[PDB]
């Protein structure tokens, strides 16, 4: 449901939507379907066991509250020794035996890897950071002088579609879904649904209203002030 | 499952149970069939729904430490709410219209009604303490110039059996189970159960053991200490 809005002009449902697609690549943050597996499965749950019956599950104890709770104080707890582990391994190397950042990435890594494993499954992040782009974006963040928080700060949000691999996005299939022609150009009201393979773009365009403006005179005569109380 | 432990000599178990049964009244608290209806339930609901399967018990959710650690806020909350009641309604009457501690509780309990009725129900005391016995420890509190707390730990804490109303506790049917007769003395290893009308006092007799002291002489000279570490 993360939802963004774009001002375009008179263009087609199809540049508009390559506009949006253009949009999403950078804006959208990436699809991670393992973030998605907790509803499924607790409707699964559901599924396992019309006014009254909701009217008990208010009554009944809110699971959800609870877990998405101790689950936050997991990802804090586990982002706090990631910085942590980052931080020292970062202070091991000196700017000035030589190295390349290449050989000081592998050298620092492993007194960071166990930390950033155990945050990228508790975010649920790991298949998305293979340890050798770990290592690459490690030399990277190595030779810009980077801090760990500026290495860091790709791993610990879910950051945009193009941070990631080139396999990651699948830019080649994406289904334009109109009710109407495609070459058709945008209007107020009209929906058309970029598919991608599992999540689907829904975008309603709307008109941006007619603004009517007009002066008044405020004059700074009038911006008087007494010390009373109001 | 409260339990204390007592010294006795050498008496039969039916003076035993006797003197359990004095130290009962006085020390235990009061038998609360309310506050025991939580379990059952609980076994009930487990009754509407084998070491794999306690394993699996253990990685659901623990829907207990929630429940006790909210109600644990919410009698903390109306606690917290009864003592403020009563400390305004205390200080709403002057020791010097004259009128009687019986009088004074009357015109100050309405201040303290609500709030005392909402934390014996969240403590499920409401069975115990009537109105009239709120009104009559109320004009005993205001008559011995006792403060609100001193009023209010009647009410805070479950408090044991001889707090409460004649009625209340059911000295008349009280029976001894003993494997042995009862008129025999006590020893190491027996059991005997002092049973009411829905609880039962579990009593098992051990000897105090025998017990060898010896001097050892420890000399004031060899208190000696030095600063340094250890």
């Amino acid at each position: 449901g993360e939802s963004r809005f774009y001002s375009l002009g008179h263009l087609s449902i199809q540049r508009a939507a390559l506009v949006v697609l253009e949009n999403y690549y950078k804006d959208f943050t990436i699809y991670n379907p393992n973030l998605l597996t907790a509803s499924k499965f607790r409707a699964a749950k559901h599924m396992a066991g019309i006014a009254a019956a909701a009217r008990r599950r208010d009554s009944s104890h809110n699971e959800l509250y609870y877990e998405e709770a101790e689950h936050e104080r997991r990802v804090k707890k586990r982002k706090a020794r990631l910085v942590v582990a980052v931080e020292e391994a970062f202070i091991h190397i000196q700017r000035l035996e030589v190295m390349d950042p290449r050989e000081a990435a592998q050298a620092i890594f492993p007194s960071m890897a166990r930390a950033l494993q155990k945050y990228l499954r508790i975010t649920r992040q790991q298949n998305y950071h293979s340890m050798e782009s770990i290592l690459q974006h490690l030399a990277f963040c190595i030779t810009n002088g980077m801090t760990p928080k500026a290495f860091l700060e790709r791993y610990l949000s879910a950051g945009p579609t193009l941070q990631y691999d080139k396999d990651r996005w699948l830019s080649t299939q994406w289904r334009l879904v109109s009710d109407e022609a495609v070459t058709n150009g945008l209007r107020d009201g009209i929906v058309f649904v970029l598919k991608c393979l599992d999540f689907s773009l829904v975008v309603n365009v709307k008109k941006i209203p007619f603004i009517i403006l007009s002066e008044e005179f405020i004059d700074p005569k009038s911006h008087k002030f007494v010390l009373r109380l109001q």
